């Protein structure tokens, strides 16, 4: 028995010698990681067409609607006069009625479906604002029903009014350009794809929620792609994405075995002793992990299938699965490193630190929380990197790795001859947490796995 | 007594397996920080709609009343010939006429008010001057009496000349225009709030006072907060407010019943004996903590009622006030972490290190006010990051940490070919400090640091 | 023999006090850095003069043919209408040739010379479109025979049509516009040289491969040097690079004389014994340097000599020879400091740490090389950093060493609104890498280095 | 004996109560701090202004004179055509003939005064060329005497031709335009200073030494400051100043009479002995550092006094003698921290460590200066950081500390389809140094000053 056990144990050559067994899995291992690879890169080329073809139609769509729009002025472009206004919003519809003489791609018109469209309408002018708005500030006073009243103006396109819109200026709430284009992703065929149909609805908000006389000007869209009606197009993807499902489908058929043949020894074991951390020792996390890697590949090999069929359209999810399991194909293989001592520092010194490591940042996450509501609710409306609390665990976790310091100080100094106790308390916050996170908590965290190395050293 | 002052000394479980004592404190403590985490989120919904308000008029009105303004160029904006200089003038002068015609905003002009604006004027157009210039660089002379003659024209707001103005250049000082706004906070609503009635103050400075042919143009505001007259909005922040005050106040009580039972067992214990730091072990500092967390906590609970209630305006203290609560709120709960030696090792190795840091510190502080101080003067008037001791303060400490090195060189190389001495000594400045700080500096307070750790290790 | 072997392993000083030796080889090693990098210089002098001519030129013709081209707006430079297409054609072709009038610099005209000139042609603009090509978004239908079809049209330059063009939009891939400029860099003159004659080939391209209604538009330049046709300029290099050629081969033959007695004493020692590494004991690797570094400097010095007697052109492979040759001649001068133990600090550390550094890269690198795949793929279409493979590497090395972090952070915070899957993978991605590899990674590859200083402490 | 070299070695506590000593140095060394650090800002105050009015005035005369000028375009501002050419040159001698009624300064014209204006001239417009010069791109040849014609044309300032101007553009080397202004820097009355006299060299360059169709656009300006022929300005420095230079002159004179007590005690115990690092432990270098910050305090406070005087106007070298005895006379008081371990630990750890750190950067600084020169003449023409060798120097200091990586990697990426070669190279550059310092030489640095550190603990 004590020698099915050591045998268990051994590494893939001291196997091979005493029962002479060939090592499959090794070789399935590698042949993994080369075809996983392969088939992720296959499919960012028809990913990247896709994304490529989304963002440059939505730029092509800014310069054409946008009236004085350029690049780089998407977060500041706004409108300060009613004249302004007015003809940002002319321009818009006029571009739009203009497209198929003006425009570099070709468009199709979208006419009714459904709100904000009525039936044969392709573009929807609508101006939102309060159902009873009397504003005297002469005075200091006002009478408001705060519920929002739509007005929409109906345009169809052109066979190949709305200038008369008077917007409620001192009770507007926003107005809204709502229109579809269909459109054709012709740079498919250089992949050797059918081209697909895209529908990209657009939306074009100018913001008035702010009452403050300066209305911001966006235009954003959604793509919905779709196969076309009977193309044509005059005149090996498959085999490589089922070789993958193959070799996945046998690491996973091998590693499941091995699993079942630990657990039986481990069953045999705890008989013949006449715990569960004991009971552990007998389950391979690799094996695991690697199940789970060839689970993940099979489902997103199934997924780009289907894509590539125009069965489906989540180019997204099929990449993130991917991805992930490339990099735990790559990742997987050092199992056979961790044999030999000289190369399994790293695992031997993560086993050992995990506990101490967890247990520390247990401490430090309460105090790390505290700085990140903090600095969120006080210093966001006047910080750029203090927006959302995204945004604010991402500054700090920057600055705890000594990142964008001066930066971060520097977008304050405004606020110094404007709001000076709020500054004064940015400089406290900002030098406290530094100091703490970098000097002392950055320190002894090095020096718990400095220590568990000098464990296993 | 030995017995007694062993429970004082017991962590929570074994103080409830000891006498079967329920953790009031605990819970409290989590409720506490779910409660105020919340208010101050809540609050912040309210400081965020003050903020943008501000912020948002401040940037349309220098869109409407600085001739070619554009974002971005506030620090460089600026006129260079007498008809520009005009040009500004007048166009600031006219959008103030004519800004009920052509603002996305609704504003309300104030009259009268004591100075600048004399009774029934909107608008103050001031220029400031000297006294009795006489400039004759061609003969190298002047004759100058420096004191400061104001000469302002007032402006009526249109009922619904400046033109003349005659600016005195060779010895002008600056000029001033200043008038206030009336405007109603409508986006409070949102937050089912009543909206406040801003007055903007605004003061726009062309300033000559350097006399360089330049003259940088500014502008700047000061709101004033308050209650609208009688306003009028068709159809559980304060019990919250309430609930966030009674938990604070039952914590509060019950740390001061636990520090007062601390100094009787010390007072009796000082008695047994028939030293103060031997006494400081019966003072529990976490509890210190909390009943200053409290009291911050109730403080801030009060000026928010209070700023709901419209009595009060100080939304920067408010938010300073809760902010700094939660913060200890979430700090205070390693307390209880501070029983568990491996959940203990940060305060336990703060607690060995203070003393040697700080001395370390002390040594250390000089030097860094020396360079401070040198840097501050001989570099500020050629380096950006060196205009003031705050600044010069926070440049130094991200080099310290390694940030915005390469810049911080790079600002001096356009010296190199006019002020070759300043660069040369800059070369030495930067990289004596760099050298000293990071790699002597750090490196004994990181060593003092895991000393420490060491120690308690 | 034991006397022998003790003096082989003997220090220059210890050597010439032992046997009155003469300590050529560090006399000829000193003067070797001198005159390297004194020819580095020069040549870099000539390196720079073609480079700056070349760039210069390039940023002249995008400021000469690119309508309303600014400098920085190289990458997004594009046309978004039929008419700004247009416009832009006819403008660069316009300035093409009316280019001898406005143009500051002096160009000549070429023709002919094969495709996509025909004879006497000195401007080509060639349109590239599919052979069969139906649109119809409308109805979701296309027919398309992929097959590129080009059109071009000859412009022979004025003697001292195009606008007839008709561009098929809906099936555009892209125009060119290709023509050559020959012109003579006189700036050489200031270095004393005969200036080259240059011939610079121009291609600008008008780029619809994407069909999404935006067109980028960018302009490429080749340069080719070529000695002039008997030029007159009107009234100690080669010496510098004789000297160079010679020190270096003696310095070369030393070395080599050096190695050869090494070999033999290894043959006799071997011989004495009636193992591998215990040879390689006799090998100096500092002269193995040496004498490549002899190799690299003599074949730059024959290319520089060539260059400069206008034979060759390759400036940069020249530039790279030497800068490598310089840069092995200053660190080959440790091999003398290598004999003092207090000045051999690295080189010692080195030598006993390599293995297991190399044993831990091992594993380290299959995991930087999934992350490096995956954000490649998954991260690519969204994040300017994660273009292609290299730029991944590049920014993953950055982030390893804790730089550029928070804007890896926020480049992808516009994709949290639109692609919020992505946003979070990338979340998740970012902090995992960062973690692991600043805390773990670097912490044990520290620890490996200095564990390994300390053996030889 | 020995009882008087023990109390020559004993702190000033310890004299004190030894031979009840006042302990003068230490109060003069205070008060030494606040009054120089008091006269550094007040010359700061003086020397801001003249910096601010020389540079306001720069930047004036670049809006003025440069057509098209803007902030922020100085390094790419170029003219392309000859029409562009002709009409900035024409625009700049029109602005200063029309300086007087448009310039919102105060100027004064200078007239002859040698080359290059004649006598009654203010304003020198030169062409530079080549004496011969026939190039003939399209037959592949020229003729060249690089003797350098130059050709000026006077103009004269408006009482209150060079229109003509023919440029001859395949052989100009350059075009300047050459005058002066007078003006008076009036901020100084706020300092309650006299204004002093500026007079302003200008000189516009438009310069074609590269021959290559660009030609770029520059405009720098010389300030001489002098004291204005009897100025009248209508109605306790200098003793400031006198009692910093009596604290100085005082504490001078006891640190040399504490040095000469010294080395009459160094002799007296020479003489007991019946070598010179035992000779040294008598010599107390905080005193000659404390005597160098006299004598540069002392000399920095005349060279004020005599500014304020006017009879100096070296602004740089007094405010570099200051800050320089500012940073020293704070570094001084660590003399006094040097009695007692705990504060001492920086001083003594420098004192055990600096030999052998001295000894490891002899080693490090080869290997630095074969990277610097190498980077500078490969990379230098392709890399915006690497222009200029003091440039490389600090990119590669930076970048040993983690700095600015992820850019200097990213410039190079323009050359990836260019320059492939140097690209590639550039790659294994950066790889190569950033590794070899960060993660051996740091390592080996830091473990040297900690293992010097465990010595003193
Ligand atoms: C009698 C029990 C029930 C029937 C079992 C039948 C099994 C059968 O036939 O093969 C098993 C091997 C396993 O291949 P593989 O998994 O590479 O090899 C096994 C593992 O090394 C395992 O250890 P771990 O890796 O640590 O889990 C070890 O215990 C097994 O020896 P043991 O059996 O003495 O315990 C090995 O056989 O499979 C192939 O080597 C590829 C076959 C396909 C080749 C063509 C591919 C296209
Ligand atoms: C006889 C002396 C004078 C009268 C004293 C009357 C006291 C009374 O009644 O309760 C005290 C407890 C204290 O609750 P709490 O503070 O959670 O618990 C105490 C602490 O654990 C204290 O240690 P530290 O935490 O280290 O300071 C410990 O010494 C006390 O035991 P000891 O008394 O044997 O010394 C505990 O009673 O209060 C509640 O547990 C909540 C009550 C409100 C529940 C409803 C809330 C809505
Ligand atoms: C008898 C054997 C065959 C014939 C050999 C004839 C050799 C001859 O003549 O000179 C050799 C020396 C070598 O000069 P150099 O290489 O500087 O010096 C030798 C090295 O120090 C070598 O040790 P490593 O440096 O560790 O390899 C050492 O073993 C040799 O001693 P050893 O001979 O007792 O073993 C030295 O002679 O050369 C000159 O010092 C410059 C001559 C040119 C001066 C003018 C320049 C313009
Ligand atoms: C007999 C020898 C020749 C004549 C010497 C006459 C000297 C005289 O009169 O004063 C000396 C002291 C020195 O003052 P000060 O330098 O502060 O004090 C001396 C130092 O502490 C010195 O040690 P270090 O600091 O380590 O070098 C120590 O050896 C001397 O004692 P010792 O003499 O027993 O060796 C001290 O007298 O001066 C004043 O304390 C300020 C006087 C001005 C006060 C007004 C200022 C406005
Ligand atoms: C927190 C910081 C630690 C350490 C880096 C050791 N340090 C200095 O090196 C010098 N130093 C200052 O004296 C200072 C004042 C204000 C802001 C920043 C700094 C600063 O960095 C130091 C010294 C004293 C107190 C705290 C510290």
């Amino acid at each position: 028995l004590r020698r099915r056990l050591k045998y268990f144990f051994m590494s893939p050559c001291d196997k091979f010698r005493a029962k002479g067994r060939k090592p499959c899995k090794l070789m399935l291992q590698v042949v993994k990681i080369l075809v996983v690879t392969v088939q992720l890169i296959l499919f960012g080329l028809s990913n990247q067409l896709a994304v490529t073809f989304r963002e440059e139609n939505t730029i092509a769509f800014r310069h054409l609607f946008l009236l004085g729009y350029s690049d780089g002025a998407d977060d500041t472009f706004a409108a300060y006069t009613r004249e302004q206004l007015y003809q940002a919003i002319f321009h818009a519809v006029d571009q739009y009625l203009a497209l198929p003489d003006v425009s570099l791609g070709r468009y199709a018109y979208v006419r009714g479906g459904g709100d904000p469209w009525t039936n044969g309408s392709g573009l929807a002018l609508c101006q939102r604002y309060y159902h009873r708005g009397h504003v005297d500030p002469a005075n200091d006073t006002f009478d408001i029903d705060p519920m929002v009243v739509t007005d929409c103006i109906q345009v169809d396109p052109p066979e190949r009014s709305y200038k008369n819109l008077t917007l409620k200026f001192h009770k507007l709430v926003n107005v809204t350009i709502h229109f579809r284009l269909k459109t054709i992703n012709l740079q498919s065929l250089i992949n050797n794809e059918i081209p697909d149909c895209y529908t990209f609805s657009v939306l074009i908000t100018f913001d008035n929620k702010a009452h403050s006389g300066r209305i911001p000007i966006s235009l954003e869209t959604q793509a919905h792609i779709q196969e076309c009606k009977h193309p044509s197009v005059f005149q090996f993807r498959l085999l490589f994405d089922v070789v993958v499902i193959l070799t996945c489908s046998l690491s996973f058929l091998l590693c499941a075995r091995s699993l079942l043949r630990g657990f039986l020894l481990q069953n045999e074991f705890v008989g013949f002793m006449w715990s569960l951390w004991e009971r552990l020792e007998f389950v391979n996390g690799w094996y695991i992990l690697l199940v789970t890697s060839d689970v993940l590949t099979i489902s997103g090999t199934i997924m780009k299938i289907g894509i590539e069929a125009k069965n489906l359209a989540s180019y997204d999810v099929c990449s993130i699965l991917l991805g992930t399991s490339t990099l735990l194909v790559w990742v997987g293989v050092i199992r056979y490193l961790t044999f030999f001592h000289n190369y399994n520092i790293l695992i031997a010194t993560l086993r050992v630190a995990l506990p101490s490591v967890m247990r520390f940042c247990c401490c430090v996450a309460v105090i790390y929380l505290g700085y990140c509501f903090c600095g969120w609710i006080v210093l966001g409306p006047y910080h750029v990197k203090f927006r959302s609390l995204s945004m604010v665990s991402e500054c700090l976790f920057s600055l705890i790795n000594g990142d964008d310091m001066f930066v971060t100080f520097a977008a304050m100094q405004a606020q110094q001859g404007r709001s000076s106790l709020v500054w004064l308390f940015s400089q406290l916050y900002l030098y406290s947490f530094i100091s703490l996170f970098i000097y002392m908590v950055l320190s002894l965290f090095i020096a718990l796995i400095t220590g568990a190395y000098d464990t296993i050293k």
